[PDB]
């Protein structure tokens, strides 16, 4: 990911399958001539996309331009969850199955996976961030505080943030109850909040694994429910 002045960050297409199937599902989206309801509404809640887009001077090296849903803020509070309960998809081996399952078997049963977080920490004017493996390591019995810590500036909780948080994965929720088309595998909700004071963004994004489908996406109701339902008791600490 590259990060550029004019508000926009590049996303490098990943290896195919996975980068052609991405650049393929924002054409979709985004298609100039698109009429349907469902896509229409869907953009609400992706980063604006620009088209892909490569160097001048090197056709080859192909990029997705896309909002960068971070440009709005002083001291963007980021983080990144993982929806779902399985982040393999339908045409994954059992080696890949296996790889994704042992990353964090407990998604099943969760339903969604912090991969990361960079909070600002008011008191310090600076940053702590947590990786992947602060998240990987969140079982149910430690899933609330661990959610909780990226809405915590070092000294309150950032309820206000919390509650803002469940409204937008309400609207996004809401989408995916009247939607039968689409199924997302291995896709997040990234999170920004203002750490420096009301403005939030939720969008969906990354977008390697959404395939067609005939079903409602159950793995990512249950994730999102799952979620708001954490969300919701945070704002009783
Ligand atoms: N549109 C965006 N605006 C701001 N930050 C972004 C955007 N897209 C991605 N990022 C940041 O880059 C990270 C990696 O992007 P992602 O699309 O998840 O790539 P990967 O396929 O490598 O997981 C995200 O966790 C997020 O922090
Ligand atoms: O973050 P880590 O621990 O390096 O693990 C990666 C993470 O699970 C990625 O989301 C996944 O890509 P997909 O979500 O596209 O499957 C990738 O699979 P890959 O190794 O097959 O690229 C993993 O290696
Ligand atoms: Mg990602
Ligand atoms: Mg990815």
């Amino acid at each position: 990911i590259l990060q550029h002045p004019d508000g926009t960050v590049l996303k490098q297409l990943q290896p195919p399958p996975r980068g052609p199937r991405e650049l393929e599902f924002y054409n979709m989206v985004y298609a100039a001539d698109c009429f349907d309801g469902v896509l229409l509404e869907l953009r609400k809640y992706l980063p604006k996309y620009y088209g892909i887009w490569s160097p001048p001077t090197a056709p080859n090296d192909l990029y997705l331009k896309l909002e960068d849903v971070t440009h709005k803020f002083n001291k963007p509070c980021i983080m990144d969850v993982k929806i779902g309960q399985k982040s393999y998809d339908p045409f994954a081996s059992s080696e890949k199955i296996q790889q994704q399952v042992s990353k964090y078997p407990l998604m099943e049963e969760i339903g969604f996976l912090v991969l990361g977080m960079r909070v600002y920490h008011v008191h310090s004017d600076s940053y702590e961030t947590e990786n992947q493996h602060y998240g990987r390591s969140l079982t149910k019995e430690t899933i609330k505080d661990g959610v909780s810590r990226f809405f915590h500036n070092g000294y309150c909780l950032r309820k206000d943030a919390v509650a803002a948080s469940i409204q937008k994965i309400e609207k996004i929720l809401q989408w995916f109850e009247n939607q039968k088309q689409l199924n997302f595998y291995a896709s997040s909700l990234l999170f920004v909040y203002e750490g420096s004071g009301g403005e939030v963004e939720v969008r969906m994004i990354d977008f390697a694994h959404v395939f067609p489908s005939n079903t409602i996406d159950e793995g990512y109701v249950y994730g999102l429910k799952h979620l708001i339902s954490v969300l919701r008791s945070i704002l009783d600490n």
